[PDB]
This record gives C-alpha cells, sequence and structure tokens, in this order.
DNA sequence: CTTGACAAAAGTGTTAAATTGTGCTATACT
C-alpha cells in the first residue's frame, strides 16, 4: 500500500511522491488508482492499485542503503556481448527497468571501460542516463538536490559528476 | 654596372592528425 505523501518511484519516471487515490472512469467500472507527482516534471501518474507490484512501482531506497549501492557501484561489474547490439540493448532495457541496484551495478562495468579504451557513443548514454536516476534517486531519499546528490558519487567514483 | 653577405620567401621531405571509405552484426520479421 501507499499513502498520501508517500516517496516512490515510477520507471521511467526516476522518484515521485503519492498524492492520493481516486476512481478514474477507465472503460467500465472504476478501480482505485494510485496517484504519483513529480514536481520536476509537472508530468501526472496514474497507477492501478491492482498489481502495483506488476507495474515496476518500487519505492525510494532508505538512507540505510546508500553504501551498498555505492559499493556495487565501485567495483561490481558484469559482463556483456561484444557486439554493440546486444550490449546497449541490454543496457538500455536495465535503465528503464527502474533497479538501482542493477543500474549501479551496470555502472560499474561501464565506469570500468569508460577509462581503459573508451566508451562508444551508445554506451555514452547508456552509462549518462544511468548516473542519472541514481543522483535523483539520491535526492529523494537523502533529500539533498542533484547538487549534493552527485556530489554523493565522486568518492565512489575517482572523478566527479556533470 | 658588380661582389659578397643575408633574410625572407618558396621548396622539398617526412609526420602526426583528420577525414573518409567499408564490411558487418545471428530471435524473429517474407
Amino acid at each position: 500500500e501507499f499513502r498520501p505523501g508517500d516517496k516512490v518511484v515510477l520507471p521511467p519516471y526516476g522518484v515521485g511522491v503519492v498524492a492520493g487515490i481516486a476512481q478514474r472512469s477507465v472503460s467500465g467500472v472504476s478501480r482505485a488508482y494510485y496517484q504519483v507527482d513529480f514536481p520536476g516534471s509537472r508530468s501526472k501518474a496514474y497507477v492501478p492499485v491492482e498489481a502495483p507490484h506488476s507495474v515496476g512501482l518500487r519505492k525510494a531506497l532508505a538512507p540505510e542503503e546508500v553504501p551498498v549501492i555505492l559499493d556495487l557501484l565501485k567495483n561490481g561489474r558484469m559482463p556483456l556481448p561484444k557486439q554493440w547490439a546486444a550490449r546497449h540493448r541490454k543496457t538500455s532495457e536495465i535503465l528503464a527497468d527502474g533497479n538501482p541496484y542493477r543500474i549501479a551495478q551496470m555502472a560499474g562495468q561501464l565506469r570500468a571501460w569508460e577509462v581503459e579504451r573508451g566508451l562508444p557513443d551508445l554506451d555514452r548514454q547508456a552509462l549518462r542516463r544511468a548516473i542519472h536516476l541514481l543522483a535523483e534517486e539520491v535526492a529523494q531519499s537523502l533529500e539533498i538536490t542533484v547538487q549534493e546528490a552527485k556530489r554523493l558519487f565522486e568518492e565512489a567514483w575517482g572523478e566527479e559528476l556533470n
């Protein structure tokens, strides 16, 4: 369940607070619907209360989960196919998937490769867009704007952030 | 109208940088 003021995630919307629940008229009878808003978008969202766990509606990590993610961010890697197709495809799916542990785990190998040989014009967006959801997630949990939030990664990276 | 001495300009040769030309990947899709 999600109360009015719960801090949640709605892929790929990064983070947003739930405003409440309402009966939206969809087709036939109106099932209950959760409401996820994003002030840094001015968008809007309606999430069915039936199976919230099927839309990948997770919740912002707690301040306790910062170090673990950082540790899997600095070191943790993972092999990927050589031809750009499968590799970038996988990375993309992982991105839209909305999984901070997987996005960070990915960011690790992507980082190891970026300063070695160097990152293709594709995997670059697959890195940037990856660090984006992270930097904002940190801003949701620790309530510190993308300035400070991005200032976090600098430690477990070795370099600053864009 | 003539030498000798010189610096600038125009050559001549080998390189580092860049720019351009190519083959190719594999779920299935007719």
